[PDB]
């Protein structure tokens, strides 16, 4: 792939979320660049680079049991950007919670996110 | 106010929707600072300035009978930025239309938009 296309970078935020739903570290990691920023909540300081990121989703995702959906549409750049706003459900301490998220991404022009900015804060976070 | 808290992020970006719904150009430009820079779509070249951001507003919303109203919560964080999405209806050629956004705005010190970037394609335009 080339820099992705307006449709392309739909798709590739819509895998993005499949892979978190489903809990994939490897197949997360495989879409961002070598030397990709994270920075999960925007705010904090970014992460940088595949070995880091890879730490960051085990601490996420190697539960096993988080699930992630799209709540609303893909709006995508001509430029190969994009944000999206979704929901993750975590259980924090036997308690299920929601947290409300808005990413933005960056591609690069082989199609894989050179940036990922996660919006959110903690009264995005619904105990329940 | 000061920088936004997290809190006050939420406030003003449905502030802001709250006026693109009303069309109240003047109280829209009046939430950005001075020498703001608005890009929409983003990746356009940003227009620059109180002037120019009026001029666009007037463009948009200078019919009188364009709504916007929030899709989900407004994401936000601790340095005085935050995301939201949301629904633009028009009317473009006798013919409702909707667009689905996502702002991205970043404030400053003194509580004015400092920059705000709208994401969104022509495929988050529904002619319907």
């Amino acid at each position: 792939m080339n820099l992705p296309t307006a449709q392309e970078v739909q798709g590739l935020m819509a895998r993005y979320i499949e892979l978190v739903d489903v809990g994939d570290i490897e197949a997360i990691v495989q879409m961002y660049a070598d030397d990709a920023t994270v920075e999960d909540p925007f705010g904090q300081p970014p992460i940088h680079g595949r070995e880091q990121i890879a730490a960051f989703y085990r601490q996420g995702l190697g539960g096993g049991k988080v699930r992630a959906c799209l709540t609303g549409p893909v709006r995508a750049s001509h430029n190969g950007c994009g944000a999206m706003p979704f929901r993750v459900e975590m259980v924090w301490n036997g308690q299920p919670c929601a947290l409300d998220v808005i990413d933005v991404m960056r591609f690069d022009e082989h199609g894989r996110i050179q940036t990922a900015q996660a919006y959110w804060s903690e009264v995005n976070l619904s105990v329940r």
